[PDB]
């Protein structure tokens, strides 16, 4: 269809979900390269554009990619003593390797806007890819020594998320809630 | 009240704006580009961001003038800050900032940026989307704005964001890198 799914701006926005089932139907290259060119139209700091995506579509390396994506147990990052997403990683006909290089983005405060910038255009490319009718997650959980030795990524680049990429088996999960605006949002100074 | 715009047209028209008018911004749009920051994702659902919204022309000018650029050591990129009129300028400065131990820290990287980075993306398409203007600002004295804003230290600020109606028609953005320059497709060989 190409253009059935398209979705305004605040709608995708609002619908967007996390999605960790998927079909095994091919992704069409048009909606790949749009997603891809949805990442490369971010912001990022002084239009540095640090970010570099490693793009895998071949069964076995997915294979191999899911299984370094498990948690070691009880030495989970917050949050996830298991990873939901991993199954989608061999599952998804694409998988999209979201890497940054740190001096190639700001470096101060003891802050690392590479990471702030990857987060940017990993936000286009879920937006972008489910206006398209595709799903994808932001997954942070996996081994980063033995992903980029099996993937070969130069030593520069720091892996920063994971992204299976497909149609979605099923239809939206009312996904997890969202704080009140009341809770994140202060008006004005405070005391 | 906004013209409406396909997804990937928001995406792609989405510019940093730093000429604002003096248009007030409509409550309800305020509203809508801060619900657009809620609704991003972020590791474990953890929503680590917090925004502190700012209107007080008195303050937003004192803002303004803790993000310059110092004379030498400047961050990477900026020799000037080319936001730091638009700061005093537009009638809202948005301050977003994270909570670093409430997101993943891992592999030495700090999610927390990730999720604001996120976050911010969503709050600057839902602007555009509506017909205002916004830039991302990551120059600033983080101590001094701080404590000018009450904020505790716990929480680190990671942008701030003019919004507001562009002065000016769209402009030409700079220039992206060529999409075989940030992708490779397959595994490396050798
Ligand atoms: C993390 C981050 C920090 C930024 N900091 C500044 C800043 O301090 N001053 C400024 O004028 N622009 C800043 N920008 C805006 C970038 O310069 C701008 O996004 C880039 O040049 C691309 O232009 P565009 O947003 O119009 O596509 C920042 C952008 C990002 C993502
Ligand atoms: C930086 C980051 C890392 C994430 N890592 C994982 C992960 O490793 N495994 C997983 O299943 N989900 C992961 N997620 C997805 C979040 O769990 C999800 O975005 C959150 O629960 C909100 O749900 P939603 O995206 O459906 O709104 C991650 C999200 C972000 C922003």
């Amino acid at each position: 269809n190409l253009y059935f799914q398209s979705m305004e701006t605040l709608e995708a926005i609002r619908t967007r979900r996390s999605v960790r089932k998927f079909s095994d139907r091919p992704v069409e290259p048009e909606k790949l390269r749009a997603v891809l060119d949805a990442a490369r139209l971010a912001p990022s700091w002084a239009n540095m554009q640090c970010w570099r995506f490693v793009v895998v579509e071949d069964q076995a390396t997915k294979v191999q990619i899911s299984e370094l994506s498990y948690v070691e147990a009880y030495f989970g990052p917050k949050g996830y003593k298991s990873n939901p997403a991993q199954k989608a990683l061999a599952e998804a006909p694409v998988v999209i390797i979201a890497c940054g290089e740190p001096p190639q983005s700001g470096e101060l405060r003891g802050q690392q806007y590479y990471l702030t910038d990857v987060g940017i255009a990993a936000q286009n490319l879920m937006l972008a890819a489910h206006d398209l009718g595709l799903g994808s997650v932001f997954v942070g959980v996996f081994d980063e020594q033995q992903l980029g030795e099996l993937l070969g990524i130069p030593a520069e680049l720091r892996i920063v998320g994971l992204f299976p990429l497909g149609y979605p088996l099923e239809g939206p999960k009312a996904g997890p809630s969202r704080k009140p605006l009341d809770e994140i949002v202060h008006y004005g100074k405070y005391q």
